[PDB]
């Protein structure tokens, strides 16, 4: 068994690498040279303007991050709504998932890694702004320090997605047959990438817990308008 | 075959399996016996209406119950929780933290194992009330215990018996990201510990059961909204109910959760 599971993680790796333009391999080098918004006077040089911006972002991810998921096998054999009702309820905690690469306890990479925006700058936005980033960090910095890297990522995401308790699936098991594989496989990954991180798949699954309650907690701070 | 690592997984295992027998009077093995007809001697009274409620004896006068059953709840869970290797030998700051955010998310495990789709034990395991009993109470009193049966019946699924839920309400208590923990680092090791004995349990007692592990840890998830919602029920009737007076214990749980 433990050969297919190999083949389908780097399957997804390959996957993820050609979905996603900015790895966390290539974040954390940029990270460690970006035009850097710590102020105003700043951001211009580059309140409302900011956080549309992020909805603009959001939106390009959901495509790369449908893409890549119809790279999941057996995604695409699935019923057409279990599909659409899977990544409908999955990209936000991919997105912040994958925004945790792009951030430090400092700021985060905007722009596929051209800027950098502080973290101070964005708490110094008024009321509700202020706020809207400030646990997104909270939870990339307890995120980050598992040091997870891009092939195991890549099927975190995938485990993500394939989750058999969203709201309104039509047909529950080969979902969660297909996430009992790749739950297989996530597990072997960190085996293999991580001998000596103790428990560290179960504290992977810990985060999704942390990831549901960002994902709540962002709806409820939140024809162009159509488009979002 | 086994060797000393997965040896001493097992004692740790067994050690709080015993301490879970010694904490918690009734044992989902006793309420699954008591819901299934194992019983001639153990059958419980029935309340699914007012008369039936009469008989073995409103919405207020349950809360009051299920609330000062909760508190001797949280006493239980204290003792268990005295015995996990550790978790006195940690600041006393950070037990009672551990404590506070723990203790909802274990009691809710454990009324799964007094629930079925139909209805939950009551005055250990004598009584029986109704789920529709319940979701007919005034509002917002019978908004209280349907995300309970709604998570009991995706957990109860999981066939966990006792021995897998004393490691699992363990890890539980002993989790390193709960709000203002001075010492994180100590709490991760014994988690770490609890988690691997778990997975071996797991591993031991579903063997069938594919990637068990994952899924009850993902059921973490579900725990952390029941309380959400919970807290947030509480606090309308705190509004509505001025004259109804909760518990000191639970107060202390609540502040700032
Ligand atoms: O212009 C911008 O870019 C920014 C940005 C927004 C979201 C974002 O999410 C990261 C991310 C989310 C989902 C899928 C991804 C796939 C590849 C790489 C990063 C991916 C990354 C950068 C960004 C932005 C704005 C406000 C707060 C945080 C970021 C812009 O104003």
């Amino acid at each position: 068994e433990s050969a297919d599971l190999r083949a389908l993680a780097k399957h997804l790796y390959d996957s993820y690498i050609k979905s996603f333009p900015l790895t966390k391999a290539k974040a954390r080098a940029i990270l460690t040279s970006p035009f850097v918004i710590y102020d105003m006077n700043s951001l211009m040089m580059g309140a409302i303007r900011i956080f549309q911006g992020c909805q603009f972002r959001s939106v390009e991810a959901v495509q790369e991050i449908t893409e890549y998921a119809k790279s999941i096998p057996g995604f695409v054999n699935l019923d057409l709504n279990d599909q659409v009702t899977l990544l409908k309820y999955g990209v936000h905690e991919i997105i912040y998932t994958m925004l945790a690469s792009l951030m430090n306890k400092d700021g985060v990479l905007i722009s596929e890694g051209q800027g950098f925006m502080t973290r101070e700058f964005l708490k110094s936005l008024r009321k509700p702004f202020g706020d809207f980033m400030e646990p997104k960090f909270e939870f990339a910095v307890k995120f980050n320090a598992l040091e997870l890297d891009d092939s195991d990522l890549a099927i975190f995401i995938a485990v993500i997605i394939l989750s058999g308790d969203r709201p309104g699936l039509l047909n529950v098991k080969p979902i969660e047959d297909i996430q009992d594989n790749l739950l297989q496989a996530l597990e072997l990954q960190l085996k293999l990438n991580h001998p000596e991180s103790s428990q560290l798949f179960a504290k992977l699954l810990q985060k999704m817990t942390d990831l549901r309650q960002i994902v709540t907690e962002h709806v409820q701070l939140l024809l162009l308008q159509e488009i979002y």
